[PDB]
């Protein structure tokens, strides 16, 4: 029976996609952990550019890998509707790709101009905190006729052409509105050419290295399937002559694989699969040997594990997105030995990430044996002071991501928050994997977690008040107050705090005589006293205005030093909120906290 539970893993899958989201998020969110964030993306250039996906562990919204991302789900999708529909997912795919087709609608304002990047990669990687308090600017960026960017617009196309189909018997009418994009967009792709990252702040981290000639052939197949239109499925066949080549031959690129950057690998097949023509079974073989027999002598690295490493990052998504189109291809190639050969490495693969390894550990957070604990992302983190070192274990789950995992051919792994090569998480390292586990339901079976997700609870108070008596006096109460926000469910802004310590007038003393002062006070400083009733009254601390964040060590607190002094009579015994105050700095639970004057922590009289 499944060796795994396939169903599980992608159900997870796609629990991991919906934690990437930015923007408003729904009423029916299903990630506790996440509240609304970027609500200001696209506001430097008077447009609405909220939604989409953040990349990986960090919060800028890379467009190129995004839309790649979203053209290999529709694909799943497409070539395992079963899969999808007997895990129970289905519902959970359409909602992940309407997410982030919304989005790059958003982006298209016009037939030639395509919001491509929101964010900077500089700035925002300075920053390690929960996304709902960025607080960094993030710019705006695109691509039109006087900057173009063909690869991007034409993934983009095929993005919008795959996910129509998807949708086509669903919203007909949403799967018109895609297709209509896509072909504007392919149109502005093959009339100006260029290379994305030569117009926008990408090139550090997703720098187009193949080229525009790949998104070309594969964005005509996609809108090929979309339109029904032959001129486009002979626009493809047109632009495949034109691929890369490699080092010294006529043989098309058969060394590395399809991920964000170069599509050539699933074209080969995809065209093979649609026109049957020998001139891309050969292109397609070729491939495939080289990542399982080996072609010349030459094959993929191997680790004695099992594990096919074809680089240093993101080697699993590399795996994975081999072992999807092998499970495509396998299915189409009439020769029984190459059928056997690509569908049994597709399956080694994908074990090898849940589980079947010689550590015999899932490289998939949240899932089976052994999985990681600390992927490097900002918002499972739920760091509050700008470290990426504290706390040592990530706040929350992030179910269903794929790491990283072995960089090189020998099976070594530490599960380790700051190697971002190891435990780097990314929207397109879960792309080809959720395919592949589509497949694999279909085939192999597996059954859904019937109650997914757990509901996570706060590792403790997360927005308080911490108080200790900081200098001893009879005449007066000098105390000396600490505001946290250390939220994590969801991370989320105190910038309207107020707090009351409420005491009991006593024998003597004459409120008209009692003084607040201090000596530091990050926030306002009162000069009266509040009478409530008989002779309980209280002293208010007034923060607003004061941004008391989970974004750093200074972000996140603000002290607040006070003395109440009543002369000769004071009697501190009978107040409520000198309750259990000591001299060491610990929660004041009878200080009460209030934000925009409801209460947030803490108990009143
Ligand atoms: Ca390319
Ligand atoms: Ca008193």
């Amino acid at each position: 029976e499944p060796a795994f539970n396939y169903a599980e893993a992608l159900q997870k899958s796609m629990f991991f996609y919906e934690a990437q989201r930015s923007g408003k998020l729904p009423e029916n969110n299903r990630v506790s952990w996440r509240g609304d964030s970027g609500l200001n993306d696209g506001a430097d250039v008077g447009l609405d550019l909220t939604g989409g996906w953040y990349d990986a562990g960090d919060h800028v919204k890379f467009g190129f890998p995004m839309a790649f991302t979203a053209t290999m789900l529709a694909w799943g999708a497409i070539e395992s509707p079963e899969g999808y529909i007997r895990s129970g997912q289905m519902p959970y795919l359409k909602d992940n790709l309407r997410w982030v087709n919304d989005y790059f609608i958003k982006a298209h304002p016009s037939p030639n101009v395509l919001y491509v990047q929101v964010g900077d990669g500089d700035a925002d990687h300075k920053w390690w905190g929960p996304a709902e308090v960025m607080p960094m600017e993030r710019p705006s960026f695109k691509v039109d006729p006087s900057c173009p960017g063909s690869d991007v617009a034409a993934e983009t196309a095929a993005a919008m052409a795959a996910s129509s189909i998807v949708f086509a018997d669903d919203d007909p009418a949403y799967a018109a509105t895609l297709v209509q994009h896509a072909k504007q967009l392919y149109t502005f792709a093959d009339t100006y050419r260029g290379v994305y990252s030569d117009c926008v702040p990408a090139g550090a981290f997703y720098n187009s290295w193949s080229g525009y000639q790949d998104e070309l052939v594969w964005g005509a197949y996609w809108l090929y399937k979309a339109t029904g239109d032959d001129s486009y499925l002979a626009k493809a066949e047109y632009e495949y002559d034109f691929l890369s080549t490699e080092q010294q031959t006529d043989l098309r690129s058969y060394r590395w694989t399809i991920a964000w950057d170069d599509k050539s690998y699933g074209t080969y097949v995809l065209l093979a699969k649609e026109t049957g023509k020998q001139k891309y079974i050969d292109d397609a073989n070729r491939w495939l040997d080289y990542w399982t027999v080996g072609v010349n002598g030459q094959r993929v690295p191997y680790s004695p594990g099992g594990m096919a490493v074809l680089d240093t990052w993101g080697a699993l998504r590399y795996a994975a997105n081999t072992a999807f189109v092998a499970l495509v291809y396998a299915k189409v190639i009439d020769d029984p030995v190459r059928k056997q050969r690509y569908h049994d490495f597709a399956v080694r693969q994908i074990n090898y990430a849940l589980g079947d390894n010689p550590r015999n550990s899932s490289y998939v957070v949240g899932f089976g044996n052994n999985p990681p604990r600390n992927p490097h992302h900002r918002t499972a983190h739920g760091s509050w002071t700008d470290s990426i070192a504290s706390p040592a274990e990530n706040r929350h789950v992030l179910y269903g991501a794929l790491v990283g995992g072995p960089g090189s051919p020998n099976d070594a792994y530490t599960d380790d928050r700051q190697d971002y090569v190891a435990n780097e998480v990314a929207t397109d390292y879960n792309a080809g994997f959720s395919s592949a586990l589509a497949m694999l339901v279909e085939e192999y079976g597996g059954t859904p977690l019937a109650d997914f997700p757990p509901t996570e609870e706060p590792d403790g108070p997360e927005i308080f008040v911490e108080a200790q008596i900081n200098t001893p006096g009879t005449t007066f109460t000098e105390i000396k107050a600490m505001i946290r926000n250390q939220s994590g469910w969801p991370a989320r802004m105190l910038d309207k705090g107020t707090f009351r310590y409420w005491f009991t007038l006593d024998e003597g003393v004459d409120p008209a005589d009692i003084t607040v002062s201090s000596a530091y006070n990050q926030c306002a400083t009162p000069e009266d006293v509040h009478h409530v009733s008989g002779d309980l009254y209280y002293v208010e601390i007034d923060c607003t205005g004061e941004k008391i964040f989970p974004g750093g060590q200074s972000e996140h607190r603000r002290e607040v030093q006070f003395r109440i002094a009543g002369g000769p009579g004071w009697d501190p015994s009978n107040d409520w909120s000198f309750q259990g105050i000591g001299n060491e700095l610990a929660p004041a639970p009878y200080i009460v906290l209030y934000d925009d004057g409801v209460p947030v922590w803490g108990t009143a009289p």
